[PDB]
DNA sequence: GATAT
RNA sequence: GGCCCUAAACAAAGGUUUAGGGGUAUUGUACAGGUUGUGCAACACUUGGAUCCACGCUACUGAUUACAUUACAUAUCUAUGCGGCGAGGUUCACAAUUUGUAUGUACUGAUUGUGGAUGAGAAGGUUGGAGAAAGACCACUUAGCCGGAGGAUGUGUAGAAUUGUCGCUAUUCUGUCAUCCUCCGGUUUUGC
């Protein structure tokens, strides 16, 4: 067989409780909705992604930094076959609904519409740029795919099929996403006696499944989602769901803001209204209004509200908006300053690491009588310059072919010298 | 490998 | 202890409890069973040509049958750019001669062959194993940035820059020029 007729097959790199499979048992299993029917779920693995923000009071320099978890977790290899089927015949019902509301230019994460965040945020800046004077209310939803309420997600799933109830392979594909189990993937590390440092050694699956049942399960190692609320992060099905949990709101907020003469972009949880600016007051409250059927909240923390004025013939906003990777200040456009720092901090552990192989094969060629040779810098030229081809720089110079910006080349064009003065140092 | 959530 | 199957009990719910069983890597050969023709063929489906013939092709079923071979998500960009040349040796363990001896044996240096490892374009540490050695394997670990203003100093449409090195490409820069110092402002804007 061949993987371009099934566009939904991906094989997938991770240790789980079971192996890889082929492209032909795969077909085979997931078109027969019996076996769906009648199919063994396996629980989920599961481990927190952490992230860190420093943010030191502008008053009196005093450290603070804040810790923030998200709860992960990813399916086994038959499982993750399964949700991607069904996933992609999903698309299709849920594409004819966009089609029929003209909801195409306003929802833009996880759909297949040959675009990046480039362009979405060039979109954006071009609508205050036609607008002129307006405001710019940006909204975040607070724990977005943990508060997915399941009976809300499951009206949405019978209209997105057009069903009164769901059929069998339907509701058994529900049941596994909704009352989801997981099983913390330290843990059973621990148990199992699996190194942390090397798993994939001499073994192809976790453990046998007598020892499934034996150790993982007597153990208490399974836990089960018990409140009437939330969905995996880390399915293959997930992004879509939450596409599908949030189309009437869509189509009800981008009424509100068409009445009104405005604009609606929704990503993922994050969303941006464009509006006239005697409106820019009472929009948040009235969104906290009718967001209240669907059970999930505003964070009102993440809230920004920027005003755009004409000064002199140049439009300019009271703060400079950030949207998706961007700012924004009426005129200008620039890369956000953290992928900068982000970059920056990945160029100097590179270097520092470069460094340090450097002197350990030194010590060696000192040790058999060779002579001594310099730093290699294909790899890091490759890696954090100009003249590789997969990296942050050809990123940063698409977004100013796209936007037309000479601002962003501008912020490009010390980090030359940055990384010849870090070898250097 | 790089980006957005 | 979630999930699936079987059986029972209470009843009729997209049910609860008890008891027992289970978790399909890959590719083939046997073996076992269905539906059917007249013991031993035949078996699926999209599609084409005139029920029949043919192409594509998951080829009646087998995880619950044997045997054997082979080895974090979604969307987007792109797939450490490609190709020559370094390389003579070094190290470790055996084996065969000969180098100096004692009595074929017991030592000792060097030449000659076979096998492990290694230079090559940066994946770091440890008195931790294994090992004949290994640079390999196993075990345990590993304020910053952006915008603006003032200065001080240098400098100028073809040329410059970029990997151990060369070639073919490719990308970036070129007076709102570069490095460094000072001041002001921003950073709900960092997915192990
Ligand atoms: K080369
Ligand atoms: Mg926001």
């Amino acid at each position: 067989m061949n993987n371009d007729d099934y566009p939904w097959f991906r094989k997938r790199g991770y240790l789980h409780f079971d192996e890889p499979v082929s492209l032909k048992k795969a077909v085979k299993y997931v078109s027969s909705p019996e076996k769906i029917i009648k199919h063994s779920f396996l629980p989920f693995l599961s481990f927190e992604v952490k992230s860190f923000k420093i943010k030191k009071d502008k008053s009196t320099k005093q450290l603070s930094k804040t810790e923030k978890l998200r709860p992960i977790a990813y399916s086994s290899h038959l499982d993750s076959h399964i949700y991607a089927f069904y996933a992609e015949y999903l698309t299709g019902h849920y594409e004819l609904l966009i089609q029929e509301n003209n909801l195409h230019e306003n929802i833009l994460a996880f759909r297949s519409l040959n675009k990046s965040n480039i362009e979405f945020a060039k979109r954006a800046f071009d609508t205050i740029t036609e607008m002129g004077e307006c405001s710019a209310v940006a909204l975040d939803l607070s724990g977005f795919f943990d508060n997915l309420d399941h009976q809300i997600l499951k009206h949405q799933w019978c209209k997105v099929i057009g069903t009164e109830a769901l059929p069998q392979d339907h509701f058994a594909i529900y049941k596994s996403i909704t009352r989801y189990s997981k099983v913390d993937k330290n843990r059973a590390y621990e148990i199992l006696g699996i190194s942390k440092n090397n798993p994939k050694y001499n073994r192809r699956k976790i453990c046998t499944p007598v020892d499934f049942r034996n150790k993982i399960r007597k153990n208490g190692l399974i836990i089960v989602n018990n409140s009437q609320k939330g969905i995996p992060q880390g399915s293959p099905i997930s992004a879509l769901l939450s596409n599908i949990y949030m189309l009437d709101f869509d189509i009800e907020m981008r009424d509100y803001a068409q009445e009104r003469g405005g604009h609606y972009y929704r990503y993922c949880d994050d969303m941006l209204f464009i509006v006239p600016t005697k409106y820019n007051k009472t929009l948040a409250g009235d969104v906290a209004q009718r967001i209240k059927h669907l059970k999930v909240e505003l964070n009102t923390k993440k809230t920004e509200i920027r005003d755009f004025i004409y000064k002199d013939s140049t439009l300019v906003a009271n703060m400079p908006l950030q949207y998706l990777g961007f700012i924004f200040d009426g005129s200008n456009i620039l890369l956000r300053s953290s992928s900068l720092a982000r970059y920056s901090e990945r160029m100097k552990r590179g270097v520092r690491l470069a460094k340090a192989t450097m002197d350990s094969k030194n010590r060696i060629r000192e040790n058999k009588g060779e002579a001594l040779k310099a730093l290699f810098k294909k790899k890091l030229y490759a890696r954090y310059s100009h003249i590789g081809r997969r990296n942050f720089l050809t990123y940063g110079y698409r977004a100013a072919k796209i936007m037309n910006s000479k601002a962003i080349k501008r912020q490009l064009k010390p980090l030359q010298k940055r990384l010849e003065n870090e070898i250097l140092k």
